[PDB]
Order: structure tokens, then C-alpha cells, then sequence
């Protein structure tokens, strides 16, 4: 029986790729989307084509609210559903803009921000874990600059902050019931082609493995490593994969 | 004229070590305090009688809501209204319990933890610095969120994420001359009513004296970098654990 | 053709299980020793065995002294004057053991300690260098409990922090030539009969993952990982393989 | 009677300004010094000026070499020989140049970098412990070393290891109660002789001020952890980089 796993915010991009990657390498995947139904449709149909019955699609928002952990389960609840298990979560999905310290809410900005990027991915770890030869593990999504950050992004830096904790807190706490619980810390990746040609080459040339963002693939190359078999002994691990970005001073 | 301080959680144990040796330093302050309503009071009574309308009290809920945002803005509000002006920063309030990722609801733990340690003190200084010489925000971290305690995941999300807006915030407000910093304790100021197996194991593993910090020797490390001898130094945590974060398994 | 590797202390142990997995993923190697001459020998007929002329032995001491670069080189040189090139160099020697700050002489426990866990490391780093589809990389060993650190060995610990800093600076500046370094970071992995079984089971019981040491073929695996195909935009970045270890709280 | 301090590297910038401020909170100090002579004694007559019978001057190499123990344990004797006793050990000197990968040889560059940036500090450290109240030593590590300057590894890989010393000299010196902490600059008091261009360079990256450290901003963390205000720190190490180590790339 071929294992399965859930990649939220995995219709598009970084998710995407992860998603597809570790279709090739076996797994059956639920997609989880909140916007992009028509992407996430698309890829889930690509996938099924080339092996009936190995994708799902899960619609949810995973902004902050009383309603998140019932909304956090039922995605853990679409996979068993779906495949009759769930091997492994990658928590990819994630808001980001910036919120200055000096049109949405604060409390919008703070459920978003806070919500996507680590009270979802600790609910949904709580789901994970709660309802289960097996290779059990969680990948979290992190970011290679969160000591460096991003002017004026500071809920999105405290959200990745507090999902390295999750990480560390969750691989410590799982351990007992053999589950992994690592991270994958991309530096910049896959500029958006809408984004300008002169700020895009602004970022690509501070990176000093070959002046270039990460592919989608590259990311996506670490996850399939962290849920492999050639892992496991490791928990509790963040892996950047910034091309040397982080190490680079002002 | 004197300048002013709010503290958090400011009505027992660190907080209220931290308002008397800013008290003692010169400092007026708002002591903020949740449920200790009458240690609150009988604080702000004692630093009064010694400088009278040095100190007032603010009573407000830090947990994660749709009102947080006002009720920050109304204790940095409380701070100009008694003394004309907020130059320091102290968030030091913090719910703590375990929540095992496997009797209250879980989105009540979620609200109290990560607002408490986090998002509160985001909201905080939003407000202090909207409002805005030797301007400081010290934030009151832990030592141990590398190793963390074993079932308390969230309250670790949430230590986390306060670094994580120390050095934001440090950044994003160096242009307007107010530092950031934080101070992470080990193990202070145990509770007479844990067990005294348990406390005697903690205090055992702590390299430099087997023993607790007192809250005093907190406030010390929150002192300096409020003061004047620490202009330069922004974005920074100090560890006062007495070696403990160094000791392996 | 075949890619080539130089791996230190390559004789017993991790070092030998890191040159097994890179020969049998196609490597030739050059196995390091120093003092092991029976098993670096019968390891590198093994492997010939195996494939024909794929394997060679270099003995050097990796202690600090004024022989040291020369040594060092000589050990890259032993790479290229086998095989034509040197695609991987993996620093895995180690001299390990307590020096306390209150027979040995202390310049020699320095020399020994620092000498193999970070300058010649570095040296062989340089010698690696100055001879540079192509996949070049370094791959150190580290150690995961460096900020937790065993009581009296401030040498070994201060040569391993040493090393975390050369695989940062180096990542940083042989980016532009194309060679990636990262390391590997064990918890507690093969510990001999020679060690006490007290500090043993002490050390078995504190990991998280199954309440036991990490084999050498699972450092291996993330040495194998990190040379690969899948590697390709990760530079400065330690993994971890400990099982949790370095999470626990004393 | 008052205690004493030694100060490696202490006859000008940083050191100097950490030797002058302890001398003016109360210390005696040993101002150690290797090439820079005149400047050494310059300033130990102005201490004793000040104080009669208050500082020393020691002339030592730091290199690695099979002597260093004994030129280590020989600075540590000067401070007993000249004064009794030896409270504080602050670990300032430091050589500083590139070292690319790609006159001087290189065993030359890995006996100066690694020698004076962790080895002697190692060895003083050792001397220090077995020669012996706030007992305390201080290391001078760099906020940018996990960011580096291009081409000096053997320096970053020194500052590095001078972590490394910094935490496991304060777990197991905790139990003979000395504290064992650091101070991590930015970047401070660059070379008035170093191009105006270059300055400017790296002080632009400054988010606090757009200026360097002061000397005598470092020395003030020093003082703070060899303080009665710092009991309870130990293998803590403070920034004061102005928030240099925040900002990307
Ligand atoms: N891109 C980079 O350079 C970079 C750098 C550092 C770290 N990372 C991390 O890597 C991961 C992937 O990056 P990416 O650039 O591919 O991400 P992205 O495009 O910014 O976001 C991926 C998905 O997140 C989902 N999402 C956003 N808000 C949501 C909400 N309220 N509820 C549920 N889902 C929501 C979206 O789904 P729908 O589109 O279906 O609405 C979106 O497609 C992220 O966790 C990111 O923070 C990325
Ligand atoms: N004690 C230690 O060993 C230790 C270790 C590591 C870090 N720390 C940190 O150091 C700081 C002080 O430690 P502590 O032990 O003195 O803290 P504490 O006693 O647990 O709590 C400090 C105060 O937090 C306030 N608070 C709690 N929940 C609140 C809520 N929902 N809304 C508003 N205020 C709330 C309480 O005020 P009322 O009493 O008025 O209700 C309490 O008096 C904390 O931030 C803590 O996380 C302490
Ligand atoms: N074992 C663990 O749990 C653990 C934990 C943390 C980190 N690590 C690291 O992972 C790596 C491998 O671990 P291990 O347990 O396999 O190492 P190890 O057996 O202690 O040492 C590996 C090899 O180092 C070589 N070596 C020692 N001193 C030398 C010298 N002066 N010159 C040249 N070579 C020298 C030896 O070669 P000869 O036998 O030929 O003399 C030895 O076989 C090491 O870097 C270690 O520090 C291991
Ligand atoms: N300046 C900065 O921006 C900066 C940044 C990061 C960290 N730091 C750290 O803070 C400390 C002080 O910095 P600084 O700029 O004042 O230092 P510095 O001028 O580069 O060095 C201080 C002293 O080190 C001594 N020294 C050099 N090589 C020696 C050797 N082989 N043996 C013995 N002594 C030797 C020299 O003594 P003589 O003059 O007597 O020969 C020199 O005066 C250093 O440890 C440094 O690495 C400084
Ligand atoms: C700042 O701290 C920072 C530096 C490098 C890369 C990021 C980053 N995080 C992102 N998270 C998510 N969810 N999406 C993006 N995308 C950018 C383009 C649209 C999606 C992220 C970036 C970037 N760049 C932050
Ligand atoms: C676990 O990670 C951990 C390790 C050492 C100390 C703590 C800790 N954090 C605390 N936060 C708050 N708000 N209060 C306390 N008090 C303990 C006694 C009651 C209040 C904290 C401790 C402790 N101990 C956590
Ligand atoms: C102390 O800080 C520490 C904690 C966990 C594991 C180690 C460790 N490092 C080692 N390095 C080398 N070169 N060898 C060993 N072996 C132990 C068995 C003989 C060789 C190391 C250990 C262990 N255990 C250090
Ligand atoms: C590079 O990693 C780096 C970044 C900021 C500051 C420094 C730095 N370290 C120094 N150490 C020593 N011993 N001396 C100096 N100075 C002497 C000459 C003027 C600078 C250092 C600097 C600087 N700048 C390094």
C-alpha cells in the first residue's frame, strides 16, 4: 500500500513541487488549497492521470480563529478519508506581507500571519499525531533569514520563529511515538515572474552559489530527503537550502 | 521630569522586581497585573509612599482577542495620561502550562500562550512606538527554548516568537532611537508549592551554584539594558541562567 | 567517468561506513588513516575487489605542527595522482578525549585536538581549493551537543566550534568556484565496549528517537545526501542526524 | 584591599578603554601588550598617576607555539606578583587579517589567528582557574560570526572557538564560582588611519545611529558582567553591535 501524505498551500510554487516530488517518489497526496482551486484541480488531475486514484484536493482557510482546530482535523480527517492513512505532513502554507510597526485589520494581519505560518501547522500536528514498518514525520517550512529579517515584516518573522519552536518542542514530544518532526529553510526561492526584472536580479545577485533564487525543486530535493528513509535517525533538524544567502553580512 | 515605565505582569515575583528597581532607579511606573489586583495595589501604595505619583496600576486580560489590540493601546495610554510620557518598555507578563500535542479548549490555550507571550508584546510596542532622550523595550524571554520543557509546545512557540519580534523590532526601530532587547532567565524564583523533588532537581543541574535566580538578579540584567550604559546594544538577549541552557541531558 | 572522494579518518567507524556508501553510490576514494593501517589497507582491498583500482590509502597525522600543510596536500595530491581529480573531501578525523582546565603536555593535547578538528580541516579545505554537470563539495563532521558540551573537554569543543566556522567562511567564499560545504552534525553514534557502560546507558536513554546511539550508516546517509545531485543549492548548512539528542533539557 | 584585573592587548583602543574603566570603577589591572611598548607604559603611568601603585605592564606574545602555556601562566603570575590576587581576566587581544583559501606562511597565519583568538585565551583561562569575591573572565567575541568577512576564516574559526572556551569554561569553572561570559562587538572605534570611504561603507550598515561603537561602549558591557550585577550570568555573551548582525544581505 503506497503511503500518503498532506502539503498544505501546495497548489502553486514551493507546495506545488513538493507535492509533485513526492508523488514521483510513491506517495498518494492531498493538496490542500484556500484560494487556488483551479490549480490545485489542475495538478491534482495531472497527478491522477498518471496513477488513478493517488490525489485529492482539501479546501481550507488556515487563518486564526476559534474554528482552526476543527479545521486543522478535518484535513488530517480528508487524508485518512482519502488513502485509509497519513505518513506525512508538510506544513508549506503561509502568509506574507508586511505589517509595520508604525487595508486589513491588525487582528486580520495577526490571525493570518500568526495562524498560517505556526498555529496551523501546531493544530495540525496535534491532528497528525493524535490520529494514528511506518516512517511517520512532519517537514515544517521555515526561512533561512530569521535572524536577518525583512524590514517591517515583523508577525510574518515571529511566525517562522515560533514554527522553528514547534519543530524542536514537536520532534522532542513525538519522539516516544516515532514520529520525525523536522524543518526545510529556503532562502530566497522562485521570485514571482509579476515582480520586476530589476528587483528579482537585486536578489539573485547577494546569493553567492551561483548569484540565482532556489527552484522550486531544490526546496522540494530537501523534503523528500527529511521523509526518506535515509533519515531516520534525524529529528529535530532545520536544513537551509539558501545557497550561502544567510551567511552573507550587510 | 522623571521618566516612566510600564511592566507587565508587574504585581508579584519578576515583574514586581522589575518595577521596584526601575522605581529605585528614578523611574515612574505603571504597574499592569491581570488578576493580583490587590498585590498590584499594595505595590504601587509602597513605591508611592516612597515619591508620591510615581506609580499607578493598569488592569488588563493580555490573552489573544479582536479587543488585544485596544487593550495594548490603552496601557502604554494609561502611562502618558499619569505621567505626560512612556520611555521604556517592559513586557514581562506570561501565561505558562503544558498543552501536549496529544480543561480548557484548545484555541483558549492557543489565545492565552501565544497572546501572552507574543502577540501582546507586538501589540505593545506598536503602540509605544506610534506614540514616539533614552527610549527601550526589554523583553523577557527563557533560556531554555532550544531545550525546551517536554508537553509545553506552545508556551515555546510563543518565547520563540518574542525573539523573533526582538530582533524585528530592534531593526525596524533603530531609525527612531528605541532599542530592543531581551533578558532570558533559567530558573528563578521557584514556587514554595512545587515539590521539593522537583525544585531540588532543577536547582541540582544549575552549573553556578545549584540554585534559582532570584528575581532581583533578573531585574539587574533589565536595568542595564534600560540604562545608559547600554546605548549601542540593540537586538541583543542576555541569558541570566546561571549555566544552565549549557548543561546536556 | 567517476567522480573522486578524500575521506579522513576513513579506516573504522563512521569514517568507514562514509567510504563504503560513496563508493558504492560510484566514487573512487582515498581512504585516510593514521594509526589503523591493518583496517584502511584491507578496507581499500575490499573495495578494489569490488571495482578494480578505485580505492587507495594515504596515512598522515592530522596533528597541528609546522608539517601540517605540506601533509595536508599531500593527501589532496594523493587524490588527484590516483584518480585525475577530487570532486569531494570529507573531514572526519577527530582526535577526541578530556583535557580539564584544573601524561600529555598541554601544547600537545592543543595541538592534537585543534590540529584535527580544525586546522586541518581548514588546510585541506585550502589544498582542495587551489587544484580546482561538476558537483564539488565539502562535507564536515561535527558535532550536535557543541553548545551543551561534555564536562572538561573544552579543547575538543573549541575545535569543533572552529569547524562550524570554517564550514560557514568556506561555503561563503568557494561559492564563486562552485564547491558547496556543509557538515554533519552526530549526537551519540557507535560507542565502543572501551567506554563506560554507566555513561553509556547514561547517553542511550537520553535520545528521544528509540533511546539509542545513531549506526554509522545513518551519518553516512546524510553525507551521501549532502554530496548529491539533491544538494545542489545547499552551502553552509549542518544537519543534525542525533535522534533528538540535543534537545533535551538537563 | 582592592582587586585586581588583567587585560590582554590592553594598551590601546578596546582594551585600552576596558583597562581605564575598570582601573576607574576601583580595579588594579596588568595592562598586557606585545608590540605596542611605549603606549603600554604611557598608560600605566597615567593609572598610577591617578592611583600610585595601581597597574603593570606585562609584554607577551600570543602566537601558538609550545611556549604559549608558560607565556599564559607567566601573565597570570604578574597579576599575583604585582598585586596579591586576580579577580578578573578579560580576553582582548587579537590578531586580524585575511587569510583567502585560494609574506607571511600559512602555519605563520594559523599560529597568530588561532593563538591569540581562542588558544592563549584557553591557556590563560586554565592559569587563571588553578592560581585561585567576583571572579569572573570575559572574552571579546564578534556579533558577525555567524555572517562573515570574506576571506578571513582563520580569524572567524578563532572567534568561533572562543564560543566554544566561553561556554564550557563557564560550565565547568560554575562550580569554583567564576563566571565565564563574553562581549560581542560589531563594529566599533574603526582605524582613524582606514580609508573615510571604507568607514563610511560599514557604518551605513548601522541601523542604530549609522556610527561604530565607541570604545568606551564595549568596555561598559564589560564592567556591567564583571559587576555585582551580574552574579548569576554565566556563559552568557552580550552584543553591542548596534543591530550590525540583524540586517540581510
Ligand atoms: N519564496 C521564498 O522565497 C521563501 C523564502 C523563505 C521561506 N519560504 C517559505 O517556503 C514556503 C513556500 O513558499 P512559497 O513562496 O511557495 O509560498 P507562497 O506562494 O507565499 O504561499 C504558498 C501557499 O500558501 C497558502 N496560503 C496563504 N494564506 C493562506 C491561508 N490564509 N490559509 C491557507 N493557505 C494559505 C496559499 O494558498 P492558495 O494560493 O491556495 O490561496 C499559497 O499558495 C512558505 O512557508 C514560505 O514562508 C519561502
Ligand atoms: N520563573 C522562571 O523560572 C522563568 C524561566 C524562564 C522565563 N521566564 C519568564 O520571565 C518572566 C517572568 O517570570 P515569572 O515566573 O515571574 O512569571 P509568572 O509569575 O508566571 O507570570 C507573570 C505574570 O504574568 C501575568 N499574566 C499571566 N497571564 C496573563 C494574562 N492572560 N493576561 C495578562 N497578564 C497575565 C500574571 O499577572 P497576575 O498575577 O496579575 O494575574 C503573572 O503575575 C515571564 O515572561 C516568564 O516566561 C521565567
Ligand atoms: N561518535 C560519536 O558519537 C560522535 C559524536 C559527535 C561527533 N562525532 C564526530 O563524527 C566524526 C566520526 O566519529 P567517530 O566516533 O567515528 O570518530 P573516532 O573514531 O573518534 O575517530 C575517527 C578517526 O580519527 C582519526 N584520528 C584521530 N586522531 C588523529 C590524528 N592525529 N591524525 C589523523 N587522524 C586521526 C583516527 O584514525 P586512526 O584510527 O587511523 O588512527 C580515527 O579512526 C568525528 O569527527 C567525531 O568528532 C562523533
Ligand atoms: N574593532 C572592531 O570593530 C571589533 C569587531 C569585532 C570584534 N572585536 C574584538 O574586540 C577585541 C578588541 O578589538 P580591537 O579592534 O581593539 O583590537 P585590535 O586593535 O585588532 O587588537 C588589540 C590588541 O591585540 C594585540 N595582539 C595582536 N596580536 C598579538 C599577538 N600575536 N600576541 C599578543 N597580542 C597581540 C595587539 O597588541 P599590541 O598593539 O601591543 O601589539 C593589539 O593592540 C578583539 O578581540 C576583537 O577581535 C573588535
Ligand atoms: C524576509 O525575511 C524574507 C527573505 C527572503 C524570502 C522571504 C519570503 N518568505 C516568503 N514566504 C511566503 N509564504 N511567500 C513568499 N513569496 C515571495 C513572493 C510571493 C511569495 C516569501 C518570501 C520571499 N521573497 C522573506
Ligand atoms: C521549559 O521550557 C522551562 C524551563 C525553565 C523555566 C521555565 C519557565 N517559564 C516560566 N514562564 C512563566 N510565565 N512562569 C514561570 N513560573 C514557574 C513558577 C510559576 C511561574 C516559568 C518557568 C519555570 N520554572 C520553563
Ligand atoms: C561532548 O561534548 C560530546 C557529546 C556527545 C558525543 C561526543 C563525541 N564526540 C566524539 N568525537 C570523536 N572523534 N570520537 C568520539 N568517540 C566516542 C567513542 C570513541 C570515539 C566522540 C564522542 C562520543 N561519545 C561528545
Ligand atoms: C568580519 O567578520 C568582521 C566584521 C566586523 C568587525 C570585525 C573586526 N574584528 C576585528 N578584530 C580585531 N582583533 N581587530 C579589528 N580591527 C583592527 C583594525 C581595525 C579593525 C577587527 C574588526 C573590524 N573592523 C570583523
Amino acid at each position: 500500500e503506497a503511503p500518503a501524505a498532506v502539503v498544505t498551500g501546495a497548489a502553486k510554487r514551493i507546495g506545488r513541487a513538493i507535492a509533485v516530488k513526492l508523488h514521483q517518489t510513491g506517495y498518494r497526496v492531498v493538496i490542500h488549497y484556500h484560494n487556488s482551486a483551479e490549480a490545485a484541480v489542475s495538478l491534482a488531475d495531472e497527478l491522477n492521470k498518471e496513477r488513478s486514484n493517488t490525489a485529492v484536493v482539501c479546501q481550507a482557510d488556515l487563518t486564526n480563529s476559534n474554528v482552526l482546530p476543527a479545521s486543522c482535523e478535518e484535513i488530517i480527517n480528508s487524508c485518512f478519508r482519502a488513502f485509509g492513512r497519513c505518513d506525512v505532513l508538510v506544513n508549506n502554507a503561509s502568509a506574507f506581507y508586511p505589517t509595520p510597526l508604525v487595508g486589513k485589520t491588525v487582528e486580520t494581519q495577526v490571525a493570518e500571519l500568526i495562524g498560517t505560518n505556526a498555529i496551523a501547522p501546531f493544530l495540525l500536528t496535534m491532528s497528525f499525531a493524535q490520529r494514528q514498518s511506518s516512517n511517520l514525520s512532519i517537514v515544517n517550512l521555515c526561512d533561512a533569514m530569521v535572524d536577518q529579517p525583512c524590514m517591517a515584516f515583523s508577525l510574518y518573522n515571529m511566525g517562522k520563529h515560533a514554527l522553528v519552536g514547534l519543530t524542536q518542542s514537536a520532534a522532542l514530544e513525538l519522539a516516544p511515538y516515532g514520529i520525525r518532526v523536522n524543518g526545510v529553510a529556503p532562502g530566497v526561492s522562485l521570485l514571482p515572474v509579476a515582480m520586476g526584472e530589476e528587483e528579482k536580479d537585486k536578489w539573485r545577485r547577494k546569493v553567492p552559489l551561483g548569484r540565482r533564487e532556489a527552484s522550486a525543486e531544490q526546496i522540494a530535493d530537501a523534503v523528500i530527503f527529511l521523509v526518506s528513509g535515509s533519515a531516520q535517525y534525524i529529528t529535530g533538524s532545520i536544513i537551509k537550502v539558501d545557497g550561502g544567502l544567510s551567511l552573507v553580512h550587510a
